[PDB]
């Protein structure tokens, strides 16, 4: 395979379906990337994460630079070897979780140059530029100041990435659009990033308190500003209906802790909406978590059993809820891909929402 | 298969190797039975427990009668269905964990009759008589009083088991020898149990503070008192060297929480002795937990990785340590069985101890 190639196989409106090819594997888009720790996903072995349909995972840079340390992980052969995951890994820059700020970077020092080096040491396949997620709400002036700094950091990230031969030849680099909810700043930010040039473009600065209507409003004008021929990554999103609406607006990639964190807390996703498995109504329910789901958990155990495990604080309850919720998210993405491929994504979006809500 | 048949295929001294056949499967002896919760083993799926070589698991009656309740579990199809484990399950009587005592039973009411009924409701394949584990040390008088009561409870257990057709036809019942460390009381207890008649005989009242020398001393005279043609179960044992010495003294079956509990706490068993994986010396150690172990954990992850996971409190660290330690225990039992089968168990016991210590 090549270092990076994004191919769009089918379109419906602003929605797209395709593949990213990289050296470590192929990523089907639109893609959901499960997030981890030193685990590929909390409470799951890498083979389980793969079995659920994940093509790529999100490496938690902040966690890992803290302990065991990026240099240690490099010494040990890199994050793929350490974890036992041989497919692509997208690493975050560590920016969001760390947020004294200066033009140099953040002290808490994490600069664009250090961030790109740490992602190199982990052995990232998709490297994120180091940015600042502007808080919401933001005044036009603060949004502009913050976006401008982020674009300067994006150039510093590009050059740090490019100055490292092994990294430039084997990994990809994504830039991140800022500008809060303001159309003109989003345009300035898209223009700045495309001038620098990246392999993919994220939409940053959303899912930070503005709510779905506003987030969709901002995506409506913001995604068409990015290059069409590159992947579009919406950071930190989200709930199943957020994902469907974002794909309707041209998003190709997603990450969120919701399926994993929700799962350990007792929330299971189903095609009829989420359920809280601790509720007494499930104590003798012999049905699987979801009636249609293809995952190993829904083939083998009942709601009643998982209800007991979560109420009892058992680790196996966390394992089983997490495997089902990450499988549900991959089945959602497969249904989105197939529906766009078949020209029926609009109907799928409406059928999904009618049942889910 | 039959309801219960124990066959001895080979002997060396007092050590024996063979099989117990039951309706749900065959149990290779000497056997280690992993202990659970509502999980077959904490942090493991039933297929993982099987993959480690377990033929039978120990069902935690006390935990399960408390929540979700034995009647609920019966309503849901029994513990095998609930858990997803279709092989034999030995249930404890709930006695030990509950320990106002009376001749009727314990109030905390758990009587011999209730205990046998709860084990029926869970759907146990090997049912334990309800007894009292005499505290150590005990005066001759208290040991005798307690043993006498236990033998009366053993008769009550036999008759409760026998009065229930489905249970008498499909499950087995084991009696438990008491008598503390006193030879004459151990003999009285063996005689009483053999008069009643059971499918197997446990040695109770040990591993309760007396230490290995005393426990071995008591096993030396106590196991030959039990019927030779039935299995001998040493309850609550133990460390790998305890297991080897007990097999040298005629024990066929074991249960203990040590591999599972130890594992979650960071202790890994190896042929060179246990290690504490949290120790700094393992932070960059790329070797597997044990150099010879055949388990999936030792095939795929390093000491260094598991060190990080346990230090970080990750659930995956508990999962991986537990799978390795239960696999180590099954490999120990396989080495014991093969060595007795080949007439070289004495040499195995000595080689094992020289390396382990
Ligand atoms: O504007 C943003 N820039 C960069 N990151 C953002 C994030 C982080 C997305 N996922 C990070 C994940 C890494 C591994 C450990 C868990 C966290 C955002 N997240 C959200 N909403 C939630 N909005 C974001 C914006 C940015
Ligand atoms: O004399 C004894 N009678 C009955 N039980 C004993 C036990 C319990 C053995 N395992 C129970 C296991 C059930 C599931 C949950 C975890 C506990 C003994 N354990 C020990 N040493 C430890 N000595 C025992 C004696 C008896
Ligand atoms: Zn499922
Ligand atoms: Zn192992």
């Amino acid at each position: 395979r090549p270092r990076f190639s994004f191919s769009i196989a089918a379109r419906e409106g602003k929605a797209r379906t395709g593949t990213i090819e990289m050296k470590r594997g192929v990523i089907r888009t639109p893609a959901f990337m499960p997030v981890g720790t030193a685990a590929t996903v909390k409470a799951l072995k890498p083979e389980t994460v793969r079995a659920t349909g994940a093509d790529i995972i999100l490496g938690n840079t902040y966690h890992l630079m803290l302990r065991p340390g990026a240099e240690r992980i490099a010494k040990l052969g890199g994050l793929h070897s350490f974890m036992g995951w041989d497919r692509p890994i997208l690493t975050d820059s560590g920016g969001y979780q760390v947020m004294k700020q200066s033009e140099e970077g953040v002290t808490f020092m994490l600069s664009p140059e250090r961030s790109i080096e740490i992602q190199h040491l982990l052995g990232s396949d998709i490297v994120m530029a180091f940015d600042e997620c502007t808080p919401y709400p933001a005044t036009p002036s603060r949004a502009a100041s913050s976006m401008e700094r982020s674009m300067r950091w994006a150039k510093r990230s590009r050059d740090a990435f490019d100055s490292r031969k092994e990294q430039a030849e084997n990994a990809a680099l994504f830039g991140i659009q800022q500008g809060s909810v303001f159309e003109n700043l989003r345009q300035q930010s898209a223009d700045a990033l495309a001038e620098i040039g990246f392999d993919g473009y994220a939409v940053g600065g959303l899912a930070v308190g503005e709510g779905q209507d506003e987030m969709f409003r901002v995506l409506d004008f913001s995604v068409p500003m990015l290059p069409d021929d590159k992947p579009h990554y919406l950071m930190g999103v989200g709930k199943p209906d957020d994902i469907v609406g974002a794909v309707e607006r041209g998003i190709d990639m997603f990450d969120c802790v919701l399926p994993t964190r929700s799962g350990r807390n007792g929330q299971a996703f189903t095609w009829d909406g989420p359920i809280n498995i601790r509720n007494a109504r499930f104590s003798e329910d012999l049905k699987p978590l979801d009636s249609e789901c293809h995952c190993a958990v829904c083939q083998k155990w009942s709601r009643a059993y998982i209800h007991h495990l979560i109420r009892a604080g058992e680790i196996l309850g966390a394992m089983l809820m997490t495997e089902h919720n990450i499988a549900f998210y991959q089945q959602l993405m497969q249904k989105i891909r197939d529906s766009i491929s078949e020209g029926r994504f609009s109907q799928f979006a409406q059928d999904f929402r009618a049942r889910y809500f």
